[PDB]
């Protein structure tokens, strides 16, 4: 008998969350799993827990290869009819408890099938529980047919599903970006993929979720940018996506940069984009600004003619977030497909608070999505998705992209499955550790998007000896980081439990 505690976020806004997965390998037909006791750690706040229920799932398919802790996904992150509770057709509730003591006993009575039997324990939190709650629990005993068969450290963390599949009648949400305003508000940005999860071209708008209480609650979604019916073309041929967001820091202005595709049938923009300058010729590089803390958004500003070389097939921002430099320069990461269809990553910047923008030179060939951070005063570090595979490319520039210098961590220190990644810099004076800090988040693998992990470095990205695993499950993998306050990191990412998941974690739990 085995018990697995999955390292996945426990969502405050869910009615079910997988706490324990239980596989009974070779049961005797008719034997009853009579009781099961879960024991919470001494420091666990029991007032934060609303409910605990035991579920009996069925048996297993005979040809399913390997040790498995479930026959199917119990709680869907894609079923637009229910992403918040367990699918009743996969799990049969055996008992549920609302009086949560230090120990909670759950009973079943189910006769049980010969061979593999699946059980699991769900936990529902109070919707107002602290997002910094750490939940330590274990199955202290299991009783099967009168016997206390043996059972044989996982720290669970909370989250909030800022966007679920089907929310507000949108099939999917993707490409998260996250920043903190000058007033302490959190701005979450993302694709609103209405008809499906497919990339541009399609009906896609830029959505914004705003929180003023460090992520405990999120205000209803706002459409910060849309071109639904610009020239009478279908909104499905007027999509805008892959947003990047930044805060000016001196002005307080919030900027969102996104790529608007016009026409293009129902094909993919990455391969159908062609050179030129006009909207019908090539995708447009668009900006939208908010000067009231993200509540209201301006009409789109088209900066294509400012920075796009006519020979490029495609110019777009690097999705996620941008930065303000110490000297006031606003900087986004950008990527462009050149005339030969070779992609390059770079940076776009403005020295006049967003009124005008400039691009110098590409950092590296055959790279796409990137994020930029100021490791040292006047030194920008570009961390790039590299098509060669296996590892992030890392380069630094002191002249805003005129010349680029390889970093020692380049193609070495940060593995990836070729996926978007987030990088931010936190000055010593702005965090509880009192040291210059880099924070990095991506799927910590070389193959497959899973194991979303925050990594920290105390020596400018040469070494990353601190990490925090957030999500075991498979996901679409994109993520974005910000500092909530001096003590806590916030991450908005595509998880195995919600299309757009927010989590907060104490800096001291990582370092």
């Amino acid at each position: 008998l085995r018990i697995h505690n999955p390292q996945i976020p426990i969502l405050l806004d869910r009615m079910d969350n997988v706490l324990f997965l239980i596989r009974v390998p070779d049961a005797v037909q008719g034997n009853v799993l009579e009781s099961l006791t879960v024991e919470f750690g001494p420091d666990t706040d029991l007032n934060s827990i609303a409910e605990l229920r035991l579920f009996y799932s069925g048996t297993e398919a005979v040809r399913r290869q390997g040790l498995r802790f479930s026959p199917v996904e119990y709680i869907s992150a894609h079923n637009v009819w229910n992403t918040r509770s367990a699918n009743p057709s996969y799990s049969v509730m055996q008992e549920q408890a609302s009086k949560i003591g230090r120990k909670v006993v759950l009973h079943s009575r189910q006769p049980m099938v010969g061979g593999i039997n699946y059980y699991w324990v769900s936990v529902r939190m109070n919707p107002d529980a602290s997002l910094l709650t750490e939940l330590r629990a274990r199955v202290s005993e299991v009783v099967v047919n009168g016997k206390k068969i043996p059972v044989a450290e996982v720290v669970r963390r909370m989250g909030y599903g800022v966007r679920h599949a089907g929310d507000d009648h949108s099939m999917a949400y993707r490409i998260p970006g996250l920043v903190t305003t000058n007033s302490g508000s959190l701005i979450g940005t993302y694709d609103v993929r209405w008809n499906s999860s497919v990339d541009l071209q399609e009906r896609i708008d830029i959505g914004v979720s705003r929180s003023t209480d460090k992520g405990q609650t999120w205000e209803p979604m706002r459409i910060a940018m849309s071109f639904a019916d610009i020239d009478g073309l279908p909104s499905g041929q007027n999509g805008v996506g892959d947003p990047a967001v930044l805060v000016d820091e001196k002005t307080g202005t919030i900027w969102v940069m996104a790529a608007w595709t016009h026409g293009m049938g129902n094909g993919r923009a990455w391969t159908n984009s062609m050179p030129g300058m006009e909207p019908m010729e090539t995708p447009q590089l668009m900006l939208a600004r908010s000067d009231d803390d993200g509540r209201t958004w301006s009409e789109p500003i088209n900066i294509t003619k400012q920075v796009k070389d006519p020979s490029w097939c495609f110019l777009l921002q690097g999705p996620g977030r941008g930065i303000t430099m110490r000297d006031g320069t606003l900087v986004f990461a950008i990527q462009f497909i050149d005339k030969d269809r070779m992609p390059h990553a770079g940076i776009i910047f403005s020295k006049d608070h967003g009124e005008t923008w400039h691009i110098h030179n590409p950092a590296r060939s055959n790279t796409t999505e990137a994020q930029v951070a100021e490791v040292e005063p006047g030194v920008l570090m570009l961390n790039m998705r590299d098509n060669r595979g296996g590892a992030r490319a890392v380069m630094t520039t002191r002249d805003l992209g005129r010349t680029w210098t390889e970093h020692v961590s380049h193609r070495t220190t940060l593995r990836e499955p070729v996926c978007m990644a987030s990088l931010i810099a936190v000055p010593a004076e702005k965090n509880v550790l009192g040291k210059d800090l880099l924070l990095f988040s991506n799927p910590d693998t070389t193959d497959g998007r899973r194991d979303i992990t925050i990594k920290a470095s105390l020596d400018g990205g040469v070494t990353w000896p601190y990490s925090l695993l957030l999500d075991e499950g498979d996901s679409w993998g994109y993520s974005c980081l910000t500092m909530i306050d001096s003590q806590t990191v916030g991450i908005l990412y595509e998880s195995s439990v919600a299309h757009i998941t927010f989590q907060a974690a104490k800096l001291k739990a990582i370092v």
